[PDB]
């Protein structure tokens, strides 16, 4: 309940402060909790917030500490020289470094619990890790502890891991405080930058692929992947969740599930992060993934997403079948009934399922949310849950009956196991949505649908054409409507190599459009159209971004206000050959000849901090909103982490840097 020691406002420059006299032998049980509110003046090197050690020659592997790395990783050590027990518990991407040129105040904590044999670490309101270890050490288990310090570890008479910064408040407790208390204690201004959080109203512990859009009524809208079984692209269960703000991004609605299947329950799952287990996946729930948003000229809002039947992955999907038949000039989604070899059925007018062999209606039908009926009554299946008690994953039928659905593995009639694109519409700026509409097979009957480029669509100003970015793995696929979204066509552009070409558009001048996109060669590519997306140039490449060959998604938007007398675009991307890190926001000024002068940039946090997928929007007051993956979402070391997708705002003056 009350600390054995509390200190305030201790500024350090790598030297530490001895507090041995104020801690000596105060950890009676040997358990501990230490809560540290701090900021770093420099991020370089491994830095300890505190160190409790045997400082004598030869005992340099007898200490407890909590530490920070230059990549945002928070960890702790607990080591005993004589028994050769060496415990290290941590999670990447746990803290923030700097924000708009200034040191961020974080609050972190460590709890050591002898009865549970666990070490737990907390950062800004989140329990980032709790790990049971066989070789558990408490302070009494480490022999001859004799030195207690702030801002380093005393090892063989010298200070190691010197902290550079201010310890604004540090509290030491001689017991293991409970989780709700410590979450509360660590909650601060950083916590308020999370819109989506682990086990909120989505039920997901994990999130990826954020998207931001500002509507013409001033509402700021966000969408994201709620990924339940860790952060895996596949196999997984994924829903699209949404949340909005009516006050310029200051406060946000409780998240809602907007696109969601219910073959698997949306539940918080503890996905393992060890080298064995982290590769584990569920068997696969039907999935929506990778959202794109656009507002039409009439103020209707459209959201697109990829749709995946349960158990099917992007890599295994058949690329030789659209999942449609053409019968009497119309495109009908086709179905295979359990036990049949061929696809003998189609969904036709009113959702009536026809037997294509006899060309007559069956007693079965499919509603607009893909649920299956027989004689006007719904068929049901049992929903699955996943549990992880210790180390063993189990999937089981959970007692809930849900509507049978053509995307589920337990359905009597099933779609082709490939990918599809769906869209929904809203007439109330995101408060409610229509039932989904599957795109027709615009790639051809014998090709799979494209994969969407997460972010936004645009309306080209001179023609009114709606453009939706997508890709196939070998080509760009620019999806478009010329009839205000009643029907859809595609422009397919072959690419120099097999890019995962996630793309976004900007308009330079009336009729002139650029598509900026991810590649497999380390650069960001851009293609240019001078006829509103009908024809496209060969790729050009940005000169100042150099990334790994796998690449990352980007965000680029038009900005409404003049910067230095010029129309501007704003770009967000990682920029680093060592991983998804060194996030930058760039400002491009459109020249008279429609080339771009990339004149300014701002680094988002320090350069070794993680930065993956991102999304930009212009707020109603002309500030900029950014939401991004503040971690490396490619790296096998940073999978399955909670509360790592923050929202932040910038004034143009915050971005106009590095001339």
């Amino acid at each position: 309940e009350t600390p054995v020691l509390e200190k305030n406002n201790v500024t350090l420059t790598g030297g530490g402060e001895n507090v041995t006299k104020e801690l000596k032998d105060k950890f009676t049980s040997g358990d501990f909790t230490v809560v540290i509110k701090y900021n770093q003046s420099s991020e370089k090197g491994l830095q300890a917030l505190f160190g409790i050690s045997n400082s004598k020659p030869g005992q340099q592997n007898s200490y407890v500490d909590v530490f920070l790395r230059d990549n945002g990783e928070l960890g702790m050590e607990a080591r005993d020289t004589s028994s050769n027990k060496n415990n290290l518990v941590s999670r990447p991407a746990s803290v923030w470094g700097k924000y708009k040129q200034e040191a961020v105040t974080n609050t972190v904590a460590v709890v050591a619990d002898s009865v549970k044999k666990t070490y737990s670490l907390y950062a800004n309101g989140t329990k980032v890790v709790e790990k049971k270890v066989d070789n558990f050490l408490n302070i009494k288990d480490i022999k001859g502890i004799d030195y207690y310090m702030l801002g380093g570890v005393k090892r063989a008479g010298k200070t190691a891991f010197g902290f550079n910064g201010t310890l604004e408040n540090i509290k030491f407790f001689n017991s293991a405080l409970d989780e709700e208390t410590v979450k509360k204690m660590t909650t601060n201004a950083v916590t308020g930058h999370l819109i989506y959080t682990a086990n909120d109203t989505t039920g997901s512990n994990y999130f990826r692929i954020p998207v931001l859009y500002t509507f013409s009524n001033g509402r700021v809208f966000s969408s994201i992947d709620a990924r339940y079984g860790g952060t895996h692209d596949f196999l997984n269960k994924i829903n699209i969740a949404t949340s909005y703000s009516d006050d310029n991004g200051k406060t946000w609605t409780k998240p809602k599930l907007t696109l969601a299947f219910d073959d698997f329950a949306p539940v918080p799952l503890e996905w393992p992060r060890e080298v064995g287990g982290r590769d584990l996946q569920i068997s696969g729930g039907a999935t929506y993934i990778d959202s794109v948003i656009v507002e039409k000229k009439n103020k209707q809002v459209l959201m697109f997403a990829d749709v995946m039947p349960a158990g099917v992955s992007f890599r295994e999907a058949t690329r030789k079948d659209s999942g449609y038949k053409q019968i009497d000039g119309n495109y009908y989604l086709k179905l295979r009934k359990q036990g049949d070899t061929d696809y003998n059925y189609t969904i036709r007018e009113n959702g009536t399922v026809y037997d294509d062999r006899t060309n007559r209606p069956t007693e079965f039908s499919v509603d607009k949310n893909f649920g299956i009926k027989q004689n006007g009554n719904y068929l049901t299946v049992e929903q699955y849950s996943v549990s992880f008690e210790n180390n063993k994953k189990t999937e089981y039928r959970n007692g809930t009956k849900v509507h049978m659905n053509i995307f589920y593995k337990d359905a009597l009639f099933k779609v082709v196991p490939t990918n599809y694109i769906a869209y929904i519409s809203s007439n109330d700026h995101g408060e409610s949505w229509s039932a989904p509409t599957l795109l027709p097979p615009i790639m051809g009957l014998n090709r799979n649908a494209p994969y969407l480029g997460p972010g936004r669509g645009i309306i080209e100003s001179s023609t009114g054409r709606i453009l939706i970015p997508s890709y196939t793995g070998k080509e760009s696929a620019f999806i478009y409507s010329d009839d205000n979204g009643a029907s859809w066509k595609v422009k397919v552009v072959p690419l120099p190599s097999s890019w995962s070409a996630e793309a976004q558009f900007v308009e330079l001048s009336p009729g002139v459009i650029q598509a900026y996109m991810r590649t497999n060669n380390g650069k960001i590519a851009y293609l240019t159209s001078k006829d509103a997306g009908t024809t496209w140039s060969a790729p050009e490449y940005l000169k100042f971004v150099s990334n790994p060959s796998y690449g990352t998604q980007l965000s680029i938007i038009n900005y409404s206000q003049l910067i230095d007398g010029k129309k501007a675009v704003i770009l967000s991307t990682p920029n680093s050959t060592n991983g998804r890190k060194h996030g930058q926001i760039w400002i491009g000024l459109i020249n008279d000849d429609n080339t771009i002068d990339w004149r300014y940039h701002h680094d988002v946090d320090y350069s070794n901090y993680g930065y993956s997928y991102s999304t930009l929007t212009e707020l109603p007051n002309h500030e900029i909103g950014l939401m991004f993956e503040k971690f490396d979402s490619w790296s096998r070391n940073e999978l399955h982490m909670k509360n790592v997708v923050p929202y932040i705002t910038f004034k143009i003056e915050d971005l106009k840097k590095n001339l």
